[PDB]
């Protein structure tokens, strides 16, 4: 969670390691042409 800003600027480990911090959660990804980020 919150770690893509978009074209000009993104990261994957950012937002991945957020959602692992979270208990129960197992991955991330940018959703929203690569603007938002959420957990699953």
């Amino acid at each position: 969670g919150f770690g893509c800003n978009g074209p000009w600027d993104e990261d994957d480990m950012q937002c991945h390691n957020h959602c692992k911090s979270i208990k129960g959660y197992k991955g991330g990804y940018c959703a929203k042409g690569g603007f938002v980020c959420k957990c699953y």
